[PDB]
């Protein structure tokens, strides 16, 4: 079998077979040397002794509120800290990207083919004696067993951080512009060739689709007016393909950028909001530039919305997730004097860690009504009957579920959660502990250590036998959360690097893009730099309801 | 008309309409301010006082031969200078890329659609009163007139730098992996979506084409053996689509990565050499890695040949062009402590400046035979009759034409030279002086300053009327050359930044790729770092003939 099956190389060293039973580790720029890159250099040894553990940095950022109030209000100091935050996490991502599901060694195919999700860790070789390499049993525990014993929801566990359904549907809507798995090809493949925040979920992946969604007057997107209220146009009027079951009336078959957004009224809510926002921006730009044509009005509005998205995602969305007292800042200028690659490639593992199905509640509470999953799916008449205003008011009030801590995946989505385990195995994912080492974390030495608890640990112990063969995905959902937090260590220390690369690696953040002329002047630039989840709703939802990402 | 037609914004500021009749310059990070980004900042005043002219910099590098011989033999000094060569030049390129033929403003279409060549300078707006903006006549001079008067060759003008046919065909072969204009779509469109040195001209642009060219054993490419010599496989054997006229029979229809390389035997020579090289690397890798399968063998060989190409382009090809006494170095480690984007987008203007048709000779001299263009075109029989050994020997010793200096485009390719002018015009290119400013160069104040000569300068003024409406492409071919040099100032100062960016911006130069493991260990890595035009020939051509890019 492959000599690298045991993953002998440490500290981001690279394994290469040198014969049927021999390997060699490449320790170049790891800061380590020796057969397995285990011996540290003098500079590295001191650097290791001083580096605070992720849980210590988390403590500081979620305590000393009085000091953070001061830091947050000194621009020079706030910028300095945000600069470290960005740079320290960006470094953990390979850019230009390296491996994918088919290539556990660097290759031009892996680099050039945008149809693949990239991979933070190479896949386990096909001929390895064990699913994870050398350790554990010949088969991983049955995925259904794992799901039922440690993942499925017994009782609904609310998020201690206060996350609401406004946040939950935002996460789903937003992340679904770059998580577009090509099922015709396989789970290691994507339909989102932009590999980041291009807003294809509003505008369409292809030009052909974009043009069916456009009005071609004043730069705007097509729309319909039902009961005085602006909604996306129909499948019939646009000839835009959407996923809908055949029983749904032509009227409620809304056509938007992303084919799957008719699945959930919550997604259609943000689809309508962003559609309204783009047309609102077109009106603003048409007044600033009465001399501009439709094409520039559209293009310029798109870039502004990309700006709004990255701004809202950092300063509202990530801010809320973080639980920090420190105010995260969206400012491209922070990287202008730093070494940073303005490019991104969506990692398969980023996709997997983002399967936050526990967020989903048992019922969807709108006004006085409580809708079940069956009632809620594909039902756009709920959005029409209640209206966006009510939808915002209700989902701001309804708490979402805790992601970590175990046993909170709703039964309605059991098949999806099982799929997340199966496809991980199909894609030959390395173990949780390997992913932890890859992201500078000390590997878990027991199931009790991972879970911070006793019952789920015991079950997992009987299923996997060895902590070093625990899988990434189920571990993220069973992990001990941070104090009163939605996630545990692994979720954050993997998610944040992937997250920040995709946000800052956007072209609009590059020095040659980050200037007022890119966005139609100061007026367009102003829209970005003052954008918030509150302003987004206020500008586009009748009666400007209050909103946030917490209850 | 559009308020930015006059190109009012200077020093890299960006123009934006602010009404039907008014504009605004965005002077962000230009180092200048004011209405037209003309008022320099204090730090910028100091920088413009200390920075030497490109002509001064060229002089130092092409003189003091003894000093550079010391510099080239102290590794630290050589590394320090090469570092500046790369950095001082790379800020001149927008990366991520900005404009294209359809977008004079930054947009997502422009950034995300890889089918476009990018643009170093936005196109002149459609509604502008004159083709160049506001200056000049309603129409530009007839392209035929510009071609006939100052471009077409009379007496053959050899390149004083001594560039040979080995250089000419290498240039043609190497650049045609990234200059692949999509003529069904338009001149502003490319079919090379890799936008750089991916060797698609050897391996194919698509996966289906690659798979028809591969042997699927030992990581090799398909081939045939004619008279003991390894040559590309046929169209009949591979089912790989190639551009061949009807009269060309099945046997002489070689299938290679790039569909037009059958056009010229000179290109097929390099296609055959590189095909042999790939398969030679596979053998080396097989010996190092008996456990490796076909796919990895092929993949890592590709990565090695990409490395070899970049090595040869910098240390032989560009080295020769530059005419420097200073030895250029391919070393990615030099950029690891620098701000640099490992990405590239081929610029339309880079394509245009690379139409070096004056390089082409009147006839192609091989052994005792002098072949005319008609005799040479689409004729791989010539290749088989003489063999690659005689091709290298003959082409190594035949001199190329001088590109700059005017009146040196062969008549045989006159329709091509005309097309470059016509296509620049439909692509709405800005004037020469606008591109010169774009690249930190002083605009020419007269046609005599452009040529350094009286006769052509007179012909040009009678056609263009104003120096500020002179087109970029014809200007490059008529430009006053540097002393005893193949090119003039504009060619180099535009070409060099596009080039280095294309080469160093390759992902194999990034810290995570620039490791022995990427190339199958230290032996694979050594093949990249010791590559040269001579070794390429020596390793793959019977008898190991001597070669270089100059005579002889
Ligand atoms: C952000 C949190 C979140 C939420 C709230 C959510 C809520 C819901 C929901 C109820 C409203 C339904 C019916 C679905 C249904 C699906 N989910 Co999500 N999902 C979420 C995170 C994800 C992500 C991320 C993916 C991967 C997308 C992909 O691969 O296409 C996913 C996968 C899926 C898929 C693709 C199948 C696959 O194999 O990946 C479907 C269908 N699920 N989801
Ligand atoms: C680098 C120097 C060089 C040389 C030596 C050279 C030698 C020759 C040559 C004799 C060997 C002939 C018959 C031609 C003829 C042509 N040249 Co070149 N060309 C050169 C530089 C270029 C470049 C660069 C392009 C742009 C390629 C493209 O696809 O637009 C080009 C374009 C062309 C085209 C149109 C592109 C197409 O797809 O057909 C033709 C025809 N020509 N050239
Ligand atoms: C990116 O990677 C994809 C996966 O390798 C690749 O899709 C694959 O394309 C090949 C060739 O186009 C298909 O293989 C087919 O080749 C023979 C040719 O004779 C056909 O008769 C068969 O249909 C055979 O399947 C693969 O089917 C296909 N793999 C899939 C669907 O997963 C993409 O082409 C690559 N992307 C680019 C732009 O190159
Ligand atoms: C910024 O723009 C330039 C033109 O690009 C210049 O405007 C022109 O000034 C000329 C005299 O110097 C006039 O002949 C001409 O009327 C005018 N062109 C216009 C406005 O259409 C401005 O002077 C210059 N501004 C500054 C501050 O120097
Ligand atoms: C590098 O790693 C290899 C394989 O992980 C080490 O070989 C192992 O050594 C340990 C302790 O002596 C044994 O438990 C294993 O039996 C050995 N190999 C295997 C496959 O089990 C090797 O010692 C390491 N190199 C150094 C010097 O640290
Ligand atoms: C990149 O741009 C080109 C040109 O706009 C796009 O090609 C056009 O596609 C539309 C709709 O599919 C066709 O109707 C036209 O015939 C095409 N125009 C041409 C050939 O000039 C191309 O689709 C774009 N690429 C991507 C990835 O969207
Ligand atoms: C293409 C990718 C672009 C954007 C990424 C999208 C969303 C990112 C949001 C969350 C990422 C996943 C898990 C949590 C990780 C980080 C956010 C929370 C806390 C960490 C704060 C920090 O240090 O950045
Ligand atoms: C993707 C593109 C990558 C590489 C292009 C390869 C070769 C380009 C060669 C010539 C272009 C034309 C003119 C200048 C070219 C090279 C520089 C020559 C002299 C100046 C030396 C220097 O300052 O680097
Ligand atoms: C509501 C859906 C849950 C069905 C669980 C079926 C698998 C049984 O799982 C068991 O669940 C018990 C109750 O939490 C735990 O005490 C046990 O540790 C666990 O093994
Ligand atoms: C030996 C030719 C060098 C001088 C030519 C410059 C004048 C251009 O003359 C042109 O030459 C073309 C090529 O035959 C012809 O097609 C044109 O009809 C002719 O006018
Ligand atoms: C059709 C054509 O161009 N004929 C040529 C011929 O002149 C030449 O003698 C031969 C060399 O091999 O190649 C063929
Ligand atoms: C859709 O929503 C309506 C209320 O708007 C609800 O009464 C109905 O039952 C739902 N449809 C389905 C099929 O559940």
């Amino acid at each position: 079998h492959h000599p690298c099956c045991s993953n002998p190389c440490q500290n981001r060293g690279e394994c290469m077979s040198t014969g049927f039973d021999q390997y060699k580790c490449d320790c170049t720029r790891t800061g380590f040397y020796g057969e397995n890159c285990t011996t540290p250099e003098f500079l590295t040894r001191i650097k290791l002794l001083l580096k605070p553990t992720p849980n210590t940095v988390h403590y500081i950022l979620t305590h000393f509120k009085g000091v953070w109030n001061i830091v947050n209000n000194i621009p020079f100091l706030r910028s300095l800290i945000m600069k470290y935050v960005l740079t320290s996490r960006s470094y953990l991502i390979d850019s230009p990207p390296t491996y994918n599901v088919h290539y556990g060694y660097k290759s031009w195919e892996a680099f050039s083919n945008l149809s693949y999700y990239t991979r933070a860790l190479p896949p386990v070789a096909d001929d390895c004696p064990t699913p994870m390499g050398v350790k554990g049993n010949k088969e991983l525990p049955d995925s259904k067993e794992v799901l039922e014993k440690v993942l499925l929801r017994r009782e609904f566990i609310p998020d201690p951080q206060g996350s609401n359904m406004m946040f939950a549907f935002f996460a789903q809507h937003f992340t679904h512009q770059f998580f577009k798995t090509d099922h015709k090809r396989g789970p290691g493949f994507t339909r989102g060739l932009g590999h980041g925040v291009d807003l294809n979920h509003i505008y369409g992946e292809t030009l052909d689709r974009q043009h069916k969604l456009r009005l071609f007057k004043d730069g705007k997107l097509k729309y319909q007016v039902i009961g005085g209220e602006v909604y996306p146009p129909t499948v019939k009027d646009t000839q835009v393909e959407m996923i809908y079951p055949p029983h749904i009336p032509e009227n409620l078959q809304f056509a938007v950028g992303q084919e799957v957004f008719g699945l959930v009224p919550g997604l259609m809510m943000y689809a309508t909001i962003w559609l309204r926002e783009h047309n609102r921006v077109c009106d603003i730009l048409k007044q600033e530039h009465p001399e501009w044509g439709d094409e520039q009005l559209f293009q310029t509005s798109r870039l502004i919305l990309i700006g709004e998205t990255i701004k809202i995602v950092i300063e509202d969305y990530v801010q809320h997730l973080s639980g920090y007292h420190f105010k995260l800042k969206f400012d491209p200028e922070l990287l202008f004097n730093q070494q940073f690659q303005y490019q991104n490639r969506i990692a398969s593992e980023f996709n997997t860690l983002y399967h936050w199905h526990p967020l989903l509640p048992d019922t969807f509470n709108i006004e006085d009504q409580e809708y079940s999953f069956k009632q809620f799916l594909y039902n756009n008449s709920i959005l029409l009957e209640h209206g966006l205003t009510q939808f915002v008011e209700s989902f701001t009030r309804q708490i979402a579920g805790r992601v970590a801590g175990g046993r909170n995946v709703p039964i309605a989505v059991q098949a999806v959660a099982k799929a997340s385990i199966d496809q991980s195995r199909e894609m030959k994912y390395q173990s949780l502990n390997e992913y932890r080492k890859r992201f500078s974390l000390k590997p878990y030495t027991s199931f009790e250590e991972l879970t911070g608890e006793k019952e789920m640990a015991a079950e997992l112990k009987a299923l996997y036998s060895d902590i070093d063969v625990m899988e990434l995905y189920p571990a993220l959902l069973v992990e001990k959360p941070r104090p009163d937090a939605i996630f545990g260590e692994t979720m954050v220390e993997l998610g944040a690097p992937f997250s920040l690369k995709g946000l800052m690696g956007n072209p609009i953040c590059s020095p040659q893009y980050w200037k007022p002329s890119t966005f139609g002047g100061e007026v367009g630039f102003k829209i970005i730099n003052t954008a918030s989840i509150q302003s987004l709703i206020c500008n586009n939802v009748k009666g400007c309801p209050f909103t946030s990402f917490n209850v």
